[PDB]
């Protein structure tokens, strides 16, 4: 199997405390190797290692940075088929969107590099306000934070780490990076590419353990200069409650509403339905958890949709079937538990509430209404609820009553209307005439509400992992 | 003498508490009015007043929102008379810098309208990433946040707190306001003006009452979408850690360095400091409050200052003193006491310690070490500490070593140098041959560690403001 | 009562030497309005000169003091649209209200021209963004003025396209020579008085008058001039372009804009854009729609729609607000006589007008247009909208192209999606769905392809055809 | 040896008139090969051929457009060996540097695909000016201009060619390309590997002939949508009397100041100075021609001047010869009656003035003067004046004078002092305590007055390649 290490100031370590945390494949339940359980004071270290490494890193020049997210991301694309199984293993991911997951890990290293390239600074001149002194002068540049706690969920365990680190390490910040353990295999294979691409001893620094236990003692610490995390919003609440005085973005649930409305392409609405609430089990932030559709088109849509559920394939991520079986048992009956919910309420069950252990069947559900769970609850995994609506009004209403706000998308022949209903939902991005995604990368990525804080995409990541450092001159 | 009332959802009323709190001059004494002491009632009304306004409120032509704030700076223009003396009275800051405050903030108002018209939208094509679709077109915006908390402190009482409501309202969000209650009176009248200009119903939202009373339940009110703060650094703590999931900007203190190397001008170099250092008697958080003096020049530069800072008047605001009282005798207590340590531990005095009740003379010590408390510890007065070094390095490593890093003070005719040592400061501006200063406000403006969070200036605050807002469609591809 | 105008040279207002000059009457009436003096090429050598011995103080100047002095400039204007107002009625036979409507509009560009040159800024880059570049290299990259703009507006809008390329030019520290149409020179002066009282430094600002025939080549070929914008005729536009030597051109020149109107499209929008376009200052704009193309199937409705609207407009004096008024001069009229009398003998079917008493011609509606016919080619600049007849878009697009021109166009339909797609197969600056073709708002950038003109206008765009890329390199 | 084909419509051709023209390498005076020269009509053909393509190049979704520019980078590396040995035998470039010139364009072309990859649009909303209506919005990208006329010198026949053509391409023009007879062999190749890369049919037409025969006709053809040239100020200044209607760019011949004061580090100074004049024996339009140096400082800075220049290498190409034989015998001449006119009117040879054929030695000359051709006219040879100066207003006043504004470099400790010196210099771009140079790639890049006109730059080049197209939605 994999007996895995993490990486210290450029070496390969394990526990001083000798102590490690067992990893399985959810599928099959079969070995796949273990991790470091470190201590508090094995996270003081990297903490402290990473923070003296930025003062050497930030005086890199630029080209030298980009360099190196060069020399990773070529490393990451030919070890593509074997990080790609290690991913399809730990966390159950279709082989071939696992194999599609490194490939644009290292596309979005190679475009941040790029983009971090073409930051330039800006001058201003006093007389620019009024008063303001015609013979002063203000240049602007980007400055990095420090140290970047970067903290990544199970299902992207390379993707949305790397769409971390890169940035802040490209911008001359330091990284101390925590994986779920549920997907540290492949966060530490990911950050084995980048050192053997000769990254400098204490720039990434890798965290392994109990997540529940040095969870807070990373967020807390004082050597802490900005975090990123994606994962779900009860932890994502914590840390912005016990980080203090430092900046933080967060990625969190999502409960995507899909307005379907009645001039919709019923086909392209269906196909774009199931394709999001379905890739990788319903297990995404960013994903359709909710369809209102108005009642007179409801019956062919559900129909529609209906069809494709029961095409799907169900079964093994080494086979690459559509739906995989979810996380944990903790995931599968909270998810049963949501059915459960639906159908004693009046819910119709239109496909497969059928159960094999951690595989759970696609489930559709019609006639839902806001008296049940599965309304309003991120579930995480392959259930769809239908709800019938009267008209936009009440799509925007029901839409908006949600804590979450991440995505949305509208299904309407006419383009007009359906930009001036996205105006009025309560998300980060509207999607007309097609399923809510994070990417392509280099489009602005958020959530509000509770949903999330702060702004992703290529982009974006890098001007959150900087600020501004301005020099007065006086001519 | 003025018996303020608080604007709730359009209409100018009282608190159904009945109680008021007194609001006398610290120059004297004397009771200039009073102010509504709102309870948690009164508060989640402005912030349910406030949350709906804004449905409306985000939904106006982006050009009626700028006239709202070009009517009323002008307004403000009109009265600078009447409320640049109610500045004096209130926080007594002197007569001309006064009204010169309220000047100020109606250029701030209109540069930010002006800058509200030029905020443009991106688009992007989906091909533009490896693998994208050509077939894709995001249509980035930037969308309001909601409803904005906006807290001021006395220091500029209408200045900074028109620097936090303009951008805010322009774009779109509606504001739930709580000024110092010490330059609460003033906050309020220059409200009077955004009423006047005809300010639609329930978008700015004025709060008053203790702080220390009613502070923790506005910071944590699941109403509040966004949180802007200037005032002292312990209050900024507070707020940071009890606010969460929401954008929060703050303004802390700061003891902002001047370094002064051997081939420095040293008159401009002394002149600038006197000018930064000692304005509104130092309680600014954009102050020189500590130089670094190299000991080749050591003797020439204290020379210099001891000088100006004697020609500095002593007096009532009403009279344009140069050195006018500080704001309560709390404060005047921190600043002696900060004095006396100084001294105890061997400092040089060279300007007057006197002081005449909350009247402090300006203070010059000279010889000052690590030791010193005042070395260290924001004054927020008439105080200013000169620490003789032996080079740049020191300079740099001591400036360092503090909490604090707002902004510096490099002087030296080498220009390349001094551009040099300020890469090496952690502060968010240098200022070269020049004293530091917040404005002018089309300058980006941020302290770093902890003296504040998050950007500032004209630009910066509107984008603090607002948010990505992307529409993703698909584009035909054939007709022909 | 007669103004009889003087032109303002190195802060002076000043007559001809030889004291020749040229009568400009009232084109609605045909009542003198007043006079211009009339220069020698030696007189237009005195105005260039003077302003590059001006420029070099004026771009020194601050830039808030260059600002102050657009804001001042517009504040004065807007104080006296009535005047000047009532002026341009009067010289360009214009309808009242858009006349004061032109002036507003005017002290709105300038303002907004004012604030968008507060806000220029420079860039800084590292050498070693590009490959094998240095990391110790820093540009400071900055805009400098040109020097000495050469400033040419027509009739149609003698102050609001004399100021849109005089306020950005002086806000940016260039001078400018302005010349101004003949016919125009009257309230463009009215509208230098004013720049005049607001404080504007001498030679800053100098006025050039006389007939372009005679003066016009002298003034573009001059060695002191250093950019030329110019907005009229495609015929003179095309000279300039072909004089002028070693420096930036920007032109903005006429247009034949097509409304494209497809089967699904609201006809009484459709009909009600066409209308406001078309038949706006009786067709005399460069921006206006002047021609359709029509699907079949809907063909007879819309023009029915188009002609219904067309026997609403009232036509007459620029006082009582007509939405027809008296064209430019006969000259003017009898070209578009022409353009209606070759479409009537090759086969078109006329719908409304061919009325005229003189120089006031009423609306012209022509329906069967075809590509034999010249007016379905030709800029009349006149009351007169021909409709011609399409099976598909495929073939409007075609026809569309098939033009010279190519400044806007208009797509009405309710199928947005494919608006744009179609829009991107027509070559023109500005594409507008289920709407008129408009040169503002301001802000937007405006332009035209093909013979339509010749570099970038609009607030922000002008700002920038006016200034240059100054480049200070550091080595830290 | 090397009998160049060009390339029309994807084929590769000879001309129909027959006709042939003969290259030598200029190191030997041995036939190297030759290209064909084409008619009038040929490049009619050109023109329409790339005129037709243009309209399916436009359409490419942008990612394929950038694919293709790097598939043509990576063969043009793969080919560096070969092109470069090409470009050392058809210019005399010293071996090393040829070849670094085709990893030059290898980055330039990368560099621009980069940047083309980033152009994103603006969306701009009706009332973001006063009076505009809330409920209208303008879709702003930028599209290409057409069929673009790209111009090459033979100083860098490929490097500066493809600077021109990458660009055009990526934002869907296409190109109509004329490099200099004398390096046509170069840019052939560096043309064969774009071809090789899978560049449709027309997006890249390769016209040879005569510039003093074809030249004229190709500038003045309406087929052409913009022109793009480096070369002499004199073909310059040609060109953009003879274009109209369309955009075009000059960069031309420049005369670069180096401005040496009391403070300079002489050393350093010194260093700079004879690396700027001498590269590539001073064929370079930005290169220091001229020093004006304060007397205070003078002696001093010719003796470490002429210790670095009586060091440089005088030989062959194939050898790395810091100076290599110049490009002609016309130009040896030309050079010749520069120095003679300078020593015969007083000024003091430090260093050789010797020759073997077309290979000139380094020549250095002190005690120049307002009144000798060198201390004005453009040697492009490896020549370098000295002029003393009293103060900085007269190395400002003497810099000016000039007709050329490319760049200048100002020596000196006090930055602030060069800061303010640069203002007052009518250039392009100021270099501080280094010398003059193009790059890096990605700062901008231009001349003024004589030097040139427009912009260049890796993204200042894609934006002088297309223009605004406007697209406004209406909500309401
Ligand atoms: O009025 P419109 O729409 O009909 O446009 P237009 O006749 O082409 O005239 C546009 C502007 O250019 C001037 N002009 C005429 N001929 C010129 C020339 N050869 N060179 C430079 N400028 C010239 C005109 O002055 P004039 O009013 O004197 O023609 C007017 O100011
Ligand atoms: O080479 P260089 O640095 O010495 O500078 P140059 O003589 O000005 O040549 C620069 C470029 O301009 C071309 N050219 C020559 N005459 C022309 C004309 N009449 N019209 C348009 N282009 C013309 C040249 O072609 P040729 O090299 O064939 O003259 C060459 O490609």
């Amino acid at each position: 199997q994999f007996n895995a290490n993490i990486l210290r100031n450029g070496e390969w370590v394990e526990s001083r405390t000798g102590e490690r945390i067992s990893i399985s494949a959810p599928a099959s339940g079969v070995a796949l190797g273990s991790i470091p359980a470190l201590s508090q004071e094995e996270v003081n270290d990297a903490i402290q290692g990473a923070k003296d490494a930025q003062k050497i890193w930030k005086i890199r020049p630029i080209h030298e940075r980009v360099d190196l997210l060069y020399a990773w991301a070529d490393l990451l694309e030919e070890r593509k088929e074997i990080i790609g199984e290690l991913i399809m293993h730990e966390v159950a991911k279709p082989k071939k969107s696992a194999i599609g997951e490194v490939s644009r890990t290292a596309d979005i290293i190679r475009h941040t590099a790029d983009e971090a390239l073409r930051l330039n600074g800006e001058t201003l001149k006093g007389d620019q306000f009024k008063g303001g002194s015609s013979k002063k002068i203000a240049l602007v540049e980007r400055e990095p934070l420090g140290v970047v706690l970067a903290i990544s969920p199970f299902n992207y365990p390379v993707n949305l780490a790397a769409a971390k680190i890169a940035p802040a390490l490209v911008t001359g910040n330091t990284v101390v990076f925590k994986p779920a353990t549920q997907g540290s295999l492949s966060g530490i294979k990911m950050v084995e590419a980048l050192a053997d691409a000769g990254a400098p001893e204490g720039i990434i620094q890798v965290v392994t353990g109990r997540g529940s236990v040095i969870g807070d003692h990373l967020v807390e610490h004082p050597g802490i200069d900005m975090i990123t995390f994606t994962g779900g919003t009860t932890t994502g609440e914590r840390i912005s409650e016990k980080a203090k005085m430092i900046p933080v973005v967060l990625e969190l649930g999502g409960k995507d509403p899909a307005i379907v409305l009645d001039d919709a392409d019923l086909k392209l609405t269906a196909s774009q339905i199931v394709s999001g609430a379905f890739s990788y089990s319903g297990q995404r932030c960013t994903a359709i958890k909710r369809v209102f559709v108005q009642d007179s088109v409801a019956d062919q849509l559900v129909a529609n949709i209906k069809e494709l559920v029961e095409q799907l394939t169900v079964g093994s991520p080494e086979d690459d079937a559509d739906i995989t079986p979810v996380i944990d048992e903790k995931s599968a009956a909270f998810i049963q538990g949501l059915i459960d919910d639906a159908l004693e309420n009046g819910a119709t069950l239109l496909s497969g509430n059928k159960r094999q252990g951690n595989l759970l069947s696609p489930t559709l559900l019609d006639d839902v209404t806001p008296a049940m769970r599965v309304a309003w609850e991120e579930p995480f995994g392959p259930v769809l609820p239908i709800i019938r609506v009267k008209d936009a009004n009440e799509a925007i209403s029901l839409s908006n009553q949600s804590d979450y706000g991440l995505q949305a998308s509208i299904f309407t022949k006419d383009t007009d209307r359906a930009i001036n209903i996205g105006k009025h939902l309560e998300v980060g991005t509207v999607h007309i005439n097609a399923k809510t995604e994070r990417g392509p990368d280099h489009f602005p990525f958020l959530g509000v509400k509770k949903s999330g804080l702060g702004v992703q995409g290529i982009k974006p990541s890098l001007l959150s992992m900087t600020r501004e450092r301005v020099t007065v001159l006086n001519l």
